[PDB]
């Protein structure tokens, strides 16, 4: 399972919300980024989330907001794709940017909140 790295908690139960440190595509059991470079990562990084989310007894489709960060151009689509398999209608108001640099180099990263 994902292990927060640094000065953060990968989630906090305050109020009727759950704040999640932007998750990272590390094979939790291999503390290394995923293999592939494109979708793989963008796939696991999400699974990597799909997890903690569930920890605190919580359906993801219960998530009201999600905020992503992408290092690369257009893989909006290659990603936009993988997003679906996880969140089913309705969806959570979501942001999306083009960073330029990320932790350990990670292809992307994603925080998100949700009401419990």
């Amino acid at each position: 399972a994902p292990k927060p790295v640094g000065p953060y908690s990968q989630a906090v139960e305050s109020g009727c919300f759950m704040f999640v440190s932007g998750q990272i595509p590390i094979n939790p059991e291999t503390g290394a980024l995923e293999e592939g470079g494109f979708k793989e990562s963008a796939k696991r990084a999400l699974d990597n989330l799909k997890a903690i989310v569930e920890g605190a007894g919580y359906s993801m489709d219960d998530i009201v907001k999600v905020t992503v960060y992408i290092t690369d151009i257009s893989r909006f689509s290659e990603f936009n794709e993988v997003y679906r398999e996880y969140f089913n209608r309705p969806y959570p108001a979501r942001a999306v940017v083009g960073v330029a640099a990320l932790p350990l180099g990670a292809p992307l990263e994603v925080e998100a909140v949700l009401y419990t």
